[PDB]
């Protein structure tokens, strides 16, 4: 079944002193689940040795108190009594025959080690790099540097013990005491581990020694390394220190697993990075090493996987995001079936709970994080109670699509409607505005699967009034009918109307989405929703040739992007395009040609000029339909009925899909 020009991401690869089945390979990613939700984990993690990645690893795993990203949920090893615990991870894991790695990390001066209300580590004081808390981060003795040694080789003994095939040094994301000394930015210490590079890699070096010493006879020791920090020139460049720190150290370790410092230009949102972004800066490592080479690319296209491993850039293709959405991306290769694959979107809704110190969830898997608490698998669905009932959905968006697909799996009879000539709702116009291209896969990959199923019929140009429902006399009703951006300016820190915004220059993201916009002229995007509706219409705007002001009652623009690790990102495309930041700011009134605005802080007026002025301040349901139908069941007709997604109550689309999943499961239970 499976298509020969494959063959080669299924050989085996050793590692070290063990072997991966093939070359797909599980990179280590948070999921917000610790010791305190082992099931979680468990389930999370069999998931994807089942779907046959050939390596899985553990996220970052506490070496010691002094290390944590509290209130973040994280596995612990710097004490005997989480071996046990995590055994049992490795067991899911190991299986079916996946490897079974584990990121043994010491955060230094990123997190504040508030679990156990102790002072955070650096060579040098400063406050924790990503967090305000009022703890500072000490500077370390020579004998705090040997106790930390101590619990590396410690929790590397640990992880033995609990049966992990690959144990890990972890320098990267700048979350790690190791980067903090290799950083001069960082480091200022004037003794031997601070100074000229010899100094700067002492700790990364001896430490890796002890590992090595530790559990190298029948553990891997992996090192996971940020070769670039793209966040502020630090000097840390793979043409210099990063470069500098593989040639010290080429054939010392059994893997290198390398990657671009900082979270944000790691894990690049669809947004601002495509596939395999991160090959310029990695490229270089397979020419100094003789060593197996991890890298990761958002990875998502057979024939990018291939063509890493020929050109010599990989021998193994690195995955977080890819194996959230589809952990069975690997199987689904090896039966010939990779045009089924459930594609990342890089919408970073996943890395949003994790920055939340929440469960992780994915827009196009609704299963991600959902394995224990609902029972939710990635690919099977209980059989279909009664196979002859029959379910007409209401709705071509997220919610809608998610539902059918998710009923028809089950095998019940299945008809699907929308008003539109294109399925998607919402992502119709949505994944046609700047930088949303890749969330229409969320569409794409549904429609595909869906169309060539027998017991689903598929009705594209059907507005539906409350009669033709009852005419088609399903057993049961989902109703998906979506939502619409409202035009006064309501839904967050207005409860009434903006005086003026019924003035004809008004819009909302509604005419955007349609494309008609302002002819040119200056033009105020309010942002009172606070993730990417405004500043993707902002960018529209200022691409048609408007001068554009981003004007937010938040401190932050598009707050919910420090989540998604986009704030950065979105700022720098603003700054580019020269579209105006305004912030800490409210909008009193709208004139025919300006708009009066008021500071929050201290209430400063101001008047800014504005041809157009586009409200983005919220949704409202589109539910009159369902509603009719619970008044039109006269006991004779739709018996059954549901709302689901944006109808119910507006969300981001990770909702819509949950919401699609949750009804396809509970329907005739
Ligand atoms: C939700 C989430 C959690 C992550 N947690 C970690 C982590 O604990 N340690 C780490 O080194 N990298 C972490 N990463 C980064 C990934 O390991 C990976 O390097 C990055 O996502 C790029 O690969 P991708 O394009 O396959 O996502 C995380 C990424 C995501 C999306
Ligand atoms: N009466 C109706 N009959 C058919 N389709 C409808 C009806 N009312 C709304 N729709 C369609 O349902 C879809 C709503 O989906 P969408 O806005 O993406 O929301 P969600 O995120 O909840 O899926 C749109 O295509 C909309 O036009
Ligand atoms: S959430 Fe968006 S980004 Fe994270 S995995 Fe699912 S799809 Fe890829």
């Amino acid at each position: 079944m499976r298509d020969p020009r494959y063959d080669i991401l299924f050989e085996p690869v050793q590692i070290g002193p063990v072997t991966t089945k093939n070359r797909f390979y599980v990179v280590p990613h948070a999921t917000a689940m610790g010791m305190t939700a082992l099931e979680e984990m468990i389930a999370f993690r069999k998931a994807r040795a089942e779907g046959g990645w050939g390596v899985v690893c553990l996220e970052e795993t506490m070496i010691h108190e002094t290390s944590d990203h509290a209130p973040l949920p994280d596995p612990r090893m710097y004490s005997d009594k989480y071996i046990e615990p995590l055994a049992r991870v490795v067991a899911a894991v190991k299986e079916h025959g996946a490897l079974a790695g584990v990121e043994l990390a010491h955060a230094g001066a990123s997190g504040p080690a508030i679990y156990h209300r102790e002072h955070p580590l650096s060579p040098t004081t400063k406050y924790p790099h990503y967090f305000i808390n009022p703890i500072a981060a000490r500077t370390i003795d020579r004998q705090d540097i040997a106790d930390f040694r101590r619990w590396y080789r410690d929790a590397a003994l640990r992880a033995k013990r609990a049966g992990f095939d690959i144990v890990y040094v972890y320098c990267a994301h700048n979350l790690s005491l190791l980067q903090d000394f290799l950083d001069t930015r960082v480091n200022k210490r004037t003794d031997d581990y601070g100074g000229i590079f010899e100094n700067r890699v002492r700790l990364l070096r001896e430490t890796l020694s002890d590992v090595k010493d530790a559990v190298g006879d029948t553990c891997a020791v992996a090192v996971r390394f940020a070769v670039e920090d793209r966040r502020r020139q630090t000097n840390l460049t793979a043409l210099e220190d990063g470069r500098r720190v593989v040639e010290a150290l080429a054939d010392v370790p059994d893997l290198w697993d390398v990657n671009v410092s900082d979270w944000a230009w790691d894990s690049g949102s669809s947004r601002f990075f495509e596939e395999g972004q991160q090959e310029p800066f990695i490229d270089f490592v397979k020419k100094v090493t003789s060593k197996p080479v991890v890298g990761v690319g958002r990875f998502t296209s057979p024939d990018a996987m291939v063509s890493q491993i020929r050109r010599g850039v990989l021998d193994l293709i690195g995955a977080a995001r890819p194996s959230i959405a589809d952990p069975f991306l690997p199987n689904k290769i090896d039966a010939g079936l990779q045009d089924d694959i459930r594609e990342c979107i890089g919408c970073n809704a996943c890395t949003a709970e994790v920055m939340t110190s929440s469960r992780i969830r994915c827009t196009q898997n609704p299963s991600a994080g959902e394995e224990h608490v609902s029972g939710w698998h990635p690919e099977k669905v209980p059989p279909a109670h009664n196979s002859d009932a029959s379910i007409l959905v209401i709705g071509g968006g997220p919610a809608g699509l998610e539902a059918a697909h998710t009923l028809a799996k089950r095998g019940y009879q299945v008809s699907i409607a929308d008003a539109g000539s294109e399925w998607g709702g919402r992502l119709v116009r949505e994944r046609r505005l700047p930088r949303l291209s890749a969330w229409g896969r969320v569409v794409d990959y549904r429609v595909g699967q869906l169309q060539t199923m027998p017991n689903v019929s598929m009705y594209l140009d059907s507005p539906l009034g409350a009669d033709d429902v009852a005419g088609f006399e399903a057993d049961h009703v989902i109703v998906a009918t979506g939502a619409k951006w409202r035009g006064e300016g309501v839904g967050r820190n207005h409860d009434e109307p903006i005086p003026g915004c019924d003035l004809p220059h008004v819009l909302t993201p509604e005419d955007i989405l349609d494309g008609r916009l302002p002819e040119g002229g200056s033009v105020i995007v309010y942002d009172e929703d606070y993730y990417y509706m405004a500043a993707v219409v902002a960018d529209r705007l200022a691409r048609a040739g408007c001068k554009v002001t981003y004007v937010t009652t938040a401190s932050d623009p598009s707050p919910w992007t420090h989540n998604t690790l986009e704030m950065v990102h979105v700022v720098n495309s603003m700054n580019e395009a020269g579209i105006e930041i305004v912030v800490g700011t409210a909008i009193a009134s709208i004139g025919p040609s300006s708009v009066k605005v008021s500071r929050l802080l201290d209430g400063r007026e101001n008047e800014m000029a504005a041809d157009a002025v586009v409200l983005v301040t919220g949704q409202l349901s589109e539910d009159e339909l369902y509603h009719q139908l619970i008044a039109k069941r006269d006991g004779g007709l739709l018996r059954s009925v549901e709302r689901i997604g944006d109808c119910l109550g507006a969300g981001q689309i990770a909702q819509a899909t949950y919401d699609g999943r949750k009804a396809g499961m509970r329907y005739g239970t």
